[PDB]
């Protein structure tokens, strides 16, 4: 059903990612029409004498070659009749079946046009594949309340490393279901995901407020994620004094025709309880789709300046709330003291299922700290200096015993992976690999296992 391609542009695309550093080339790019085509290719890899590498590529947003299959085959999962949202009286809500390669932006547009429904949990950027985010976590300002995207999926169809198509959920083949979720593509290729949906808000009241005091900033973020009147989105970012560091709190209040008359007072009541700097509240009112697509608008302005297709040495850390104060002193004021955002916001561990493959710190409240800096165009030394700064951040966490965990981990050494997972989780991860991908065919670019 599918076709192997040796088109130079297809090979070049499959040999790069948003990170702009890793460049392992496959022999071919596979364009499937359906799940059975992916099953056929993985099946052939499992049966082959050499056991060539097979990796699914979402939208190629990996930082360090995680979707690359050196001298093997890259499956171009990009997109055919689409399933309509479905109501279930047993689940108490709606769901939608999506192809693993579908972009979240296309999922949103589909569910809105078919009943004004939408996923409850997002990523900041919607030009990411469903299978791609579900293999990591998929995090944004909604995760404190709904959990990451891996906590908002009912079922999957997975093509294992043996080329077998398996339907899994909490009730059917749960070890495969929970293993695949946050599983870094190690146990199979997601060909279908059954996404949880809610009736979509029509509009968003988008607020930003500034802080000079990190203790007040974090205390307000932690209080907001514990909230009943509440914001629907809680993020934050680190700001340089030139418009000394400032912290910007970023919140939203979702509303529709019914709640439009109470939105102004809900916002005012919530804001009155906060300790931001007076006169620093900035507000925007816009459609729900426009808010969700805000990062793609930043992307178009970057592509126009030749500032998008540059190296991205991005670093993402989960930091226990008990160590966040020390983190600001040594990192925001220390390492980074003196191009790209630095995001920071807490989340609730109870919204993360411990049965999944996702690795979070051993604390109920933890922060995501996202160092999203870009190197200068055509300037290799800029990338090198940013890479040294990232190593200084990791050395700082190691040196002060901060139990930080990397999100989208870029580890390569076996002892680094053992340390990342810890003994219990590593044992469960290795046993899943032995069962579902014994020949280590899948997502070898993650650098965890070898044939
Ligand atoms: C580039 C980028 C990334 C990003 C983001 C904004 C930008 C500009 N904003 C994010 C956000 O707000 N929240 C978040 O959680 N992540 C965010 N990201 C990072 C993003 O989640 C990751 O890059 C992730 O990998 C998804 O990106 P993508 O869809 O492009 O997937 P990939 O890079 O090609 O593949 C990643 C790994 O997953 C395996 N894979 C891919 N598809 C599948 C399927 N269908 N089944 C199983 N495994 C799959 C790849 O082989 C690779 O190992
Ligand atoms: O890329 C992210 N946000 C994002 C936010 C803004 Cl305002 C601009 C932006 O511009 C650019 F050019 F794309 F960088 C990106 N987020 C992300 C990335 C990886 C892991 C986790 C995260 C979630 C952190 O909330």
């Amino acid at each position: 059903g599918g076709r192997l391609s040796v088109d130079a542009s297809d090979i070049a695309e499959a040999s790069r990612d948003f990170g702009g550093v890793a460049r392992a080339e496959p022999m071919a790019v596979f364009h499937p029409r359906a799940a059975g085509d992916v099953a056929g290719l993985v099946g052939a890899a499992f049966r082959s004498a050499r056991g060539f590498r097979v990796s699914a590529r979402g939208h190629g947003h990996s930082i360090s070659g995680q979707a690359q299959a050196a001298g093997g085959v890259v499956v171009d999962m990009s997109r055919v009749a689409r399933a309509l949202p479905v109501h279930s009286a047993a689940l108490g809500g709606h769901y939608v079946d999506v192809w693993g390669g579908e972009l979240w932006v296309d999922v949103l547009n589909w569910t809105l046009s078919h009943g004004g429904l939408a996923p409850r949990s997002w990523t900041d950027y919607l030009y990411l594949s469903v299978g791609g985010t579900l293999s990591n976590a998929g995090i944004s300002g909604q995760a404190f309340h709904h959990g990451p995207q891996i906590s908002n999926v009912y079922e999957l169809d997975v093509v294992t490393g043996k080329g077998e198509v398996v339907t899994c959920s909490e009730t059917e083949n749960p070890d495969l279901f929970f293993g695949v979720l946050g599983g870094l593509g190690q146990f199979g290729i997601i060909t279908r995901a059954r996404i949880a949906l809610e009736r979509a808000p029509k509009r968003v009241r988008w607020i930003r407020a500034l802080y000079s005091n990190f203790s007040e900033f974090t205390a307000d973020q932690e209080r907001l994620i514990s909230l009943g009147r509440r914001f629907d989105y809680v993020e934050g970012f680190v700001v340089a004094a030139e418009g000394s560091v400032l912290y910007c709190l970023e919140v939203t209040k979702n509303y529709d025709d019914e709640t439009a008359g109470s939105v102004d007072q809900d916002v005012d009541t919530l804001l009155g309880e906060l300790n931001f700097l007076p006169g620093t509240v900035f507000t925007t009112d816009l459609p729900y789709v426009d808010f969700l697509d805000r990062v793609h608008k930043a992307e178009l302005k970057l592509r126009a300046k030749g500032m998008w297709e540059v190296p991205h040495p991005w670093l993402n850390l989960f930091v226990p709330a008990s160590r966040i104060a020390d983190f600001d002193r040594g990192v925001f004021r220390g390492v980074l003291g003196g191009g790209g955002p630095v995001l920071i916001y807490p989340m609730n561990k109870h919204k993360w299922d411990p049965r999944s493959s996702a690795v979070t710190p051993d604390e109920e409240v933890f922060y995501l700290v996202a160092f999203l800096r870009s190197a200068l165009p055509g300037a290799p030394e800029s990338l090198e200096a940013l890479a040294r700064q990232n190593q200084r951040i990791l050395d700082f966490c190691a040196g002060t015993g901060i139990g930080a965990k990397q999100y989208l981990p870029g580890h390569k050494a076996r002892h680094e992976w053992a340390e990342h997972f810890g003994a219990a989780r590593w044992d469960r991860f290795a046993r899943l690999k032995a069962e579902f991908d014994p020949r280590a065919i899948l997502a070898a670019g993650q650098g965890i296992f070898r044939p």
